[PDB]
């Protein structure tokens, strides 16, 4: 999943 | 923070 790794989590606000 | 990078920010209109 993508809010599950801090990467993604930090690129994508409007989900996570 | 990703908002203030256009791609980051134009990819997340909600929270941005």
């Amino acid at each position: 999943g993508c809010c599950s790794d801090p990467r993604c989590n930090m690129n994508n606000p409007d989900y996570c």
